[PDB]
């Protein structure tokens, strides 16, 4: 029981860790409840038990996490449906001249060949929905159109339950505690700025002790970024809510802001490495630079968390001055270890000894990084 | 017509240099067609028509690129299906004691509550097509008998449709040209020797052109490490074709050795770093160990093509050396920079100066990353 345990344990702590999928599956468990409560009150027809099962699954699919994903999402599936029940409709219709079960099954081939390795794209790899969901309307809504002698007073039935199963799923996700994809985007950027900040601490601390959790630190900022883009089609459907002012809210800088971190935050990817690589600095040569290194990089996760916190704010009060002393700090590195630069060099007995200035070098251009990212920053708060 | 012809350009060019897309959707195309070519003759029963579109469906959604992914993601959706209807079933049935709506009502509820917030479990973030498929069988399987005096003797019938369905999916994919998964991932490790060995070539290249396509190479290998294991899944659903021998092929160094080298790829993510660095090292400086970093630099593209190579054939005939020479470049590097060491120190003028040590340095780490690589290989060529 101890590995139910450990499994009960874990689902407890992201339950509290984030209350916002126990919100979530409570208001698809509530759409699904009231579908099921509007179809059991009313069964006259076998037609209404098949409309109210392509209810149910229509409230089951088009509905999803953020109010952006589910707008969108529905309305790239509404485009493919009708498309699909359009083509197939024209093809089954006119497929009828004065053979014709060929030239409807040969359409099939044809139509699902491309689909199939069409959807294959690079480009297209990501609306995989799209073109299947293509595929299944197409081939569906002409199979029952070509068995059946007249579909197309009986395909209505079908289409118009399917537009009620999602004004119900949409009207429930969206006016009940509706979780945006916009502002989880601008938590997310915020986020950065926090677990690079602390990345950035633990290897300048992590580089000294002598006689993983900061590789989650720089790993998520770097692998995130296949993620914003994401937030960000996402994002675009949103009404103007909020404090969000008015309409096409400026979301590309928010891409931008965590553009230029994740360029900066390459520093702090190699700057681990150092610590990792198998040729590294003796410990008798690394803690001479102990109050060098340490104030430099305090000043640096200072600033780093200081706008991060900036942006939570968006602050439109005006910040006075931010790189002053990160700058002085990387200064004082630079022009202290010409006193002591000495100790690099006159194999491997001098590759080790060199290896230290490969850390310093690194964090100096670091702070050189730094630079573009308040520029960027300048610009989104000035029209945010 | 130029942005449809670019687009045309751009699908036959992709078309050509990969004939494998055109394969599958022929595939897809043909079980589709014999499947409509099955159930267009013979239509005595509406149910006939009902469980035709069912196997159209199923041969759709259970078709997919590798056959080990077709393999293992059937059974899933099999396992999840037999699940969500015998749960549905059981509740129907003892769901009728001597108020049973609202006590089959709730029950979606509570199953519905569960699986939507439940799906969204990190570690389960994968499994999203299990999940669904099995929220809609259960919802759909119990609406359908709820609605129904019996649909026991009828449920059946649309089950064995769906194993007609999936019987011509499988038996065209498997049996008409397979596309493995197996082989396809070792044609991906081997495939990342190529394209980081250049990328290494390209930086030192890179380094000391003065008076991105570099970027494709090393990023390559550092984001597909979330798509190897993808693949690992796969592969280990597939019989003991080819020249793979025996069962349980090892495919477990396999994503060892693009671990292994994926750590050595670290460096030359901050190797491509240097040269994008706002604070470089002069010109009139770089250009003094030209003949130093380009010889170190050929033999490691040398030797990292040549391990690559050798993978494609999988060398049962045993390697004599393989690190000797770029031990010996690194080497000749440490030991002439020493001669010219002096020229790196005695603010800016002094950090872009030091700047090249920090490339140096690198690259000498680069090669004692080079040595766990062939040790992976090593085992791992001896237990293939």
């Amino acid at each position: 029981y101890d590995d139910a345990k450990d499994v009960a344990r874990k689902a407890w702590e992201m339950g509290v860790s984030d209350p916002r999928k126990i919100v979530f599956s409570a208001k698809i468990g509530l759409a699904l409840t009231i579908v099921a409560l509007l179809i059991f009150y009313q069964e006259p027809n076998p037609d209404l038990s098949r409309y109210s099962v392509w209810a149910i699954l229509t409230v089951v699919v088009v509905f999803e996490f953020t109010i952006g994903a589910t707008l969108s999402k529905g309305f790239n599936r509404a485009l493919g449906t009708l498309s699909a029940g359009g083509l197939a409709l024209g093809m089954a219709e006119l497929s009828t001249l004065f053979w014709e079960e060929i030239f409807c099954t040969l359409s099939i081939f044809c139509i699902g060949f491309l689909a199939t390795f069409m959807k294959l794209y690079p480009s297209m790899k990501a609306y995989e929905y799209g073109f299947r969901v293509f595929l299944l309307t197409y081939c569906y809504i002409l199979i029952s159109g070509f068995r059946t002698g007249q579909f197309i007073e009986v395909a209505i039935s079908r289409f118009l339950l399917i537009a009620l199963g999602a004004g119900v799923s949409l009207g429930v996700n969206m006016f009940i505690y509706p979780i945006w994809a916009g502002e989880d985007l601008h938590n997310l950027v915020v986020k950065n700025f926090m677990n690079v900040a602390t990345s950035l601490e633990g290897c300048v601390n992590g580089y000294l002790r002598c006689l993983d959790p900061v590789y989650k630190g720089y790993r998520s900022a770097v692998e995130s970024t296949s993620q914003e883009e994401s937030l960000m089609s996402f994002a675009i459907w949103e009404p103007p809510h909020g404090p969000y002012k008015s309409f096409n809210y400026p979301w590309k800088n928010y891409v931008k802001l965590s553009g230029a971190l994740k360029h900066c935050a390459f520093t702090v990817m190699a700057l681990h490495g150092c610590i990792l690589s198998e040729i590294q600095a003796p410990e008798e040569r690394r803690q001479v630079f102990r109050q060098e290194l340490q104030r430099v990089g305090v000043e640096g996760a200072k600033l780093l968390r200081e706008l991060g916190e900036k942006v939570k704010k968006m602050e439109k009060l005006g910040p006075v001055d931010l790189l002053f002393e990160v700058h002085l700090a990387a200064e004082e590195l630079q022009h202290k270890i010409d006193k002591k630069s000495y100790l690099l060099v006159n194999t491997y007995e001098s590759a080790s000894a060199l290896s230290l200035a490969t850390f310093a070098s690194l964090l100096i251009e670091f702070v050189a990084r730094l630079q573009n990212v308040v520029d960027a920053f300048k610009e989104l708060s000035q029209k945010a």
